[PDB]
């Protein structure tokens, strides 16, 4: 039993209860050039957090817990790709287009890859999804379930889309969630900071929020 | 094809293929004197959207359109109620517990009903969810396949958790969806406000948004 200072009250958990989840360290979004800088954004904030989700990776491998990657991805065919989303915004680089690190949102694309300095080894459980939440579509909560987790240690990008969504799913689905503030992160900081406020708003209504040092000081 | 003025471009949609979402309306949540109130929430803004929002049900019922309530509610046996959700914010009153207007969060309380004043008519769908998300644990996304919806009109309370979770969960499953801003509300006005900002962003990453007027004028 490990006992985490954090918002808003302290966090317990279990190792052999407990999973980290990754959501979509993905080359395309985070790399210079990729995707994500193509439609102008600032990747600087998620390449920051990249230190930060390394150390909670060697900290799970460590504890033994499980680990959980997610890709937001879709079938090179895009029959898993709603309509709705490949028209969304009507994009000049839209779903499955040749981006500069392949086809956009794309299952074996270079860019849809994890970067390798926080990719799966054997062992670790990795989701493609069609949607933002991680549990949509994928068979996440059967394969947990499996596994008698009760409780989740998220990080990743970004804060306040696959983040925010696959937190709220987890919540519903009666998780308990710990993300680490400072292994999250978005191309917008006021979406980072408002949706970690709303995460643990009015007693932790989706869950606890702690930075990395707290964690390491738990174990 | 009726066209709305809407952000972050205009929304179309045919009233066949749409459906009304109305979300979680209930007694306990809006009305002074309410479990709501009980826990020091000022309940006046969700309060004030009531008007605004029997005007998008007056709207959605002449144009024939589908209507979907949704009610946040347990068993009373609480066997759909994850404990995590029971334990959370070490509540002085919990889900169960009896409140102003009945055991908090269960199916049959009077505090549990969709205020009169919006009530569900026949041939309305009425949601019960154990959750914040609409589409967790029911049969709604079943629900609205079978009658070919394609969009969604949202609307309901609070703009930042079961509002905000609905449409993110909607968007994933390949709905249009347009939030009726006027007719959402939240405890937290800022939460409010940068919701409806996050759901736009991006060039309308989970959907769209517009005050009722706007829709009013569309039809």
């Amino acid at each position: 039993m490990i006992r985490i200072d954090a918002t808003p009250y302290p966090y317990q958990f279990h190792p052999r209860s407990t999973a980290l989840v990754v959501i979509d360290m993905q080359r395309d979004f985070i790399e210079e050039g990729g995707f994500g800088s193509a439609l102008g954004n600032d990747v600087r904030p998620l390449a920051a957090i990249v230190p930060t989700v390394a150390a909670l990776l060697q900290l799970a491998r460590e504890a033994g817990m499980l680990v959980v990657h997610t890709r937001e991805s879709h079938l090179p065919d895009l029959s898993d790709c709603p309509r709705s989303k490949r028209l969304r915004g009507n994009p000049t680089l839209g779903i499955g287009d040749v981006g500069p690190m392949g086809r956009i949102l794309v299952q074996g694309e270079p860019g849809n890859q994890i970067l390798p300095q926080l990719a799966p080894v054997e062992g670790e459980l990795v989701i493609d999804k069609p949607g933002k939440g991680a549990f949509y579509a994928t068979d996440l909560h059967a394969q947990l379930q499996e596994r008698r987790i009760t409780h989740l240690l998220v990080a990743g990008v970004t804060t306040e889309v696959c983040v925010q969504t696959s937190m709220r799913e987890a919540n519903d689905r009666g998780y308990e969630c710990l993300v680490i503030e400072d292994a999250c992160a978005s191309y917008f900081p006021d979406f980072h900071r408002i949706t970690l406020e709303m995460l643990t708003a009015q007693g932790g209504i989706v869950g606890w929020r702690t930075p990395l040092a707290q964690l390491q000081a738990g174990v």
